[PDB]
């Protein structure tokens, strides 16, 4: 998997379940193309989001339902949802993970490149 | 002012400067609209961002340029921008801080909220 | 103020309020001997916790009593406090504001560092 | 391994290799008896830390050294380490993994307890 998603709740201590994760590509008209999807799993992560054949150099957005989640949780949350936004870049051998540790007024994110 | 922006760099041990802030708030017709911008000062703050009256409910979006940031540091950042978004007003005016920490490869992002 | 503190709740989206912070600096045999404390007011800062005078070279401990405070608003933290350890005016006198960001399970902690 | 610990490096995007991590626990002089250590493998984690057996209710502190990774790194920083200082608490099956996000002046830490 060239991508992959971790998403952690800081209220909980734990991965965030359930989430739904949603990943989008730049296209020529600037408009965000629906790329990808998925809803994390019990290890916070969503399973099998893209393959090495897709995964072009290109601008992608990931934007996680971290509203749905609070709310799910009963925790009244700021954000909207949380959106990474990068290029995705030809460099050598690079799988990206994109961590997010949530909580209901912030949250922080990372890319591990390995 | 109902909404200020808080720029910090994780790198740096300092307020993030010259950084250049967008904030939309979602149309009608559900396409993200200009409503203000800025570039942060020495504090790290872009000033003067909106007003209490015009700073209605709505869904804002805020977009701190890290990439022309990092880049003019000259560092290769992984994100194109850092971007929060959220409903505001929504019980009433609050006044907003966003505030952001950034590093090249990460960001953090949280909000105080006030009555 | 050469030493600033300021504590925000993730969780409210508020500044951490009623917080007790503890300073300590490294003695000569080598153990941590107290050097100041306060409390976080409303902004989520404690109050003139030291002097340019007192604030003199040395490694420092920044302790803040994250579990009495998750406690107090019902929760039930991981972490005893959140732990910060810095060698202060190394290249002459500094003026350093540790910001800490709470949640129930983690939390962030980053320096402003200015001239 | 019931207490795991990963170290992620925000500048370069990756793993935090080569850190050392040293783990106390709270005597009863609260004095910090060294528990374990270690250093962080390729994946940024330590190897084998503790057992279940040893793993004992009580406060333990985790120290990593990121002011040596970041002078390796040739980029100063300003914490001495960054310290995770929490209490082990029995409560049905419980992995802790503590994290460490690490940046020159900054750093983030959560627990996942699963
Ligand atoms: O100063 N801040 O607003 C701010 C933002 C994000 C953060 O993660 C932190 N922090 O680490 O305490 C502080
Ligand atoms: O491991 N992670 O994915 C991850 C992401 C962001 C973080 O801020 C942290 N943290 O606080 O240690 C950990």
């Amino acid at each position: 998997c060239p991508l992959m998603v971790k998403v952690l709740d800081a209220v909980r201590g734990s991965p965030a379940i359930n989430v739904a994760v949603h990943v989008f590509r730049k296209a020529a008209d600037d408009t965000w193309e629906p790329f990808a999807s998925g809803k994390t799993s019990e290890s916070g992560e969503p399973h099998g989001l893209t393959t090495e054949e897709e995964f072009v150099e290109g601008i992608y957005k990931v934007e996680i339902d971290t509203k749905s989640y609070w709310k799910a949780l009963g925790i009244s949350p700021f954000h909207e949802h949380a959106e990474v936004v990068f290029t995705a870049n030809d460099s050598g051998p690079r799988r990206y993970t994109i961590a997010a540790l949530l909580s209901p007024y912030s949250y922080s994110t990372t890319a591990v490149v390995t």
